[PDB]
């Protein structure tokens, strides 16, 4: 049975995304070095601590206690806004990815803990955030991308996500069986990098005692969609110690979608946002 | 049996009939919308920022494009008339609820003015798609998100360049090189507003008047809250955005909107909770 290609970090970025065409999916082996992983790891653990707020939580009121939640990590862990949001080899697939449909910024990236006992996730895709993507047709230029980061290990056991190859090509998801994924086990230090379109679901953890299993996600979309978490109300000064790349990623620049858009996005007073702003960067001096 | 244009109706015209008229011809004009004190309040609002010194430096609009237009961005932040009175016309959103009921909530993208003085030559044909080019590829059946709602805040004659609009150009795949000859004109007076669907081929027409007053024309570019706005209305002072209605809190953006299932949560939220909520936004009808 075919499954999910494994790559160097250091492969071919032409190749990659061919691979998101044929298969849908594909997992960079060894991307982020142990400290990067180990920091980023200590940040959540220190959010993960802190008990769910009293009032109002949009997504996790929705859904059944199945995983623990912590929204937009990007302001509240530095290591992964300082450094991993600003991988050079993601934004080497991205610039590939999203080259036909423009300028791409980061729409959502948050983390979810399965604890021991927790059933699966229901089979899904991603595009649900923007109702219009189920519409695009195939051959149309790609406006979503996820980017799915193991902080834990990924085990048969502790509910791998489960992708199933090939599946952007079905028109529905439908009611698919388990059997028809494939897992993607991985090390703390791979990424697991999925097409728009593509099925796929957490596993759901099964280890009878241990740590949880630990993942983020990463959601890059087209300029051209209203990013899911609005990043607007972080501290001038955390946004200004970010790098330009960085502040691109999170809503506080203007943008450039594709022709036929000539002009831009996210633009105001005729200008570009950061200017109005007067918007200093830790890499524009 | 003469050449099809551009249906007039009565501003309290259903709203239903309204929207089969999107559908069949893709255009049309509703009569009396604005009373003319409002729309020549808006009209001196627009006159101060026009007595503004031009701003010497980077203009993302307008260097692109050569002097055949004088050009005012985000009239909503400078504009009180558009901010607490055109925006939040009730008709305007009758149609903006019943054409977006598929696509879920919808928002202002952009609002601005184009003056068009004496000799100024035609706008290319377009389609305000272009903004967002992945709307390019959304079949016509798709559920709809983007639509124009365009002011006359001048009147709009033959010689002085009404907006032509080619009916039934939202079912062309493409917009090619149209002739003049296919539009029809969108002849109004001052508190009359033409509504055009997404993907419908459209133009200024060029002021050929020898001698007289510019065209004025005021363009609102509402999109499904899934599409980014073109112009961010984020710099706005919390005070101005206070002193607003909740309805017009968000069309510019300020409070958590959202699409259509099956999206069940929602769209620009942070901290997994309402942004309203989050900055503590008070609005002047929500006590
Ligand atoms: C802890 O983090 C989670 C938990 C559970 C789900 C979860 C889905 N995401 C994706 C979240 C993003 C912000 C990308 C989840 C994330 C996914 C929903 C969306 C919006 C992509 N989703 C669906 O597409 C379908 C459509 C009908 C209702 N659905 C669901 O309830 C669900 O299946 C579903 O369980
Ligand atoms: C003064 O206000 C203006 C002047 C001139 C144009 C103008 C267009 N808008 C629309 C602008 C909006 C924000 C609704 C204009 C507005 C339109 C561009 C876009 C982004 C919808 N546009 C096109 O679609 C085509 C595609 C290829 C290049 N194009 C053009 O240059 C142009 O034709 C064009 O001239
Ligand atoms: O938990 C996983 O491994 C997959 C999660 C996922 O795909 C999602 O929440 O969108
Ligand atoms: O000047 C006009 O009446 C046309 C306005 C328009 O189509 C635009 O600039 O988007
Ligand atoms: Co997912
Ligand atoms: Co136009």
């Amino acid at each position: 049975k075919p499954q999910l290609q494994r790559l160097a970090a250091d492969a071919d970025v032409d190749r990659m995304c061919r691979l998101l065409e044929e298969d849908g999916a594909f997992i960079l082996k060894g991307l982020l070095p142990f400290d990067v992983v180990e920091s980023f790891n200590r940040e959540l653990d220190v959010q993960m601590a802190i008990p769910p707020p009293k009032g109002e939580r949009l997504l996790a009121d929705k859904y059944p206690p199945h995983f623990k939640y912590v929204p937009n990590v990007a302001t509240t862990c530095p290591t992964f806004r300082n450094t991993v949001l600003i991988n050079p080899v993601i934004h080497a697939i991205c610039e590939a990815y999203f080259q036909r449909t423009g300028d791409y910024w980061l729409s959502a990236a948050f983390l979810r803990e399965i604890e021991s006992g927790m059933p699966a996730q229901p089979f899904h895709r991603d595009d649900a955030t923007h109702p219009l993507m189920h519409y695009q047709p195939l051959e149309a230029p790609p406006v979503s991308l996820s980017v799915i980061f193991p902080l834990t290990e990924f085990t048969e056991e502790n509910g791998a996500t489960e992708v199933i190859l090939g599946s952007h090509r079905w028109t529905e998801v439908g009611t698919p069986e388990r059997d028809q994924a494939v897992l993607a086990t991985m090390d703390p230090g791979d990424v697991l990098i999925v097409r728009q379109r593509v099925v796929h679901a957490g596993g759901g953890n099964r280890t009878t005692a241990g740590k949880p299993r630990r993942v983020v996600l990463a959601y890059f979309n087209s300029v051209q969609l209203t990013p899911f978490e609005t990043y607007r109300t972080m501290p001038r000064e955390m946004v200004e110690s970010m790098t330009v790349l960085g502040q691109r990623m999170l809503g506080w620049r203007t943008m450039k979608p594709s022709d036929p858009n000539i002009v831009g996005i996210n633009l105001i007073d005729d200008k570009r946002l950061e200017n109005v702003l007067q918007l200093k960067a830790a890499d524009s001096p």
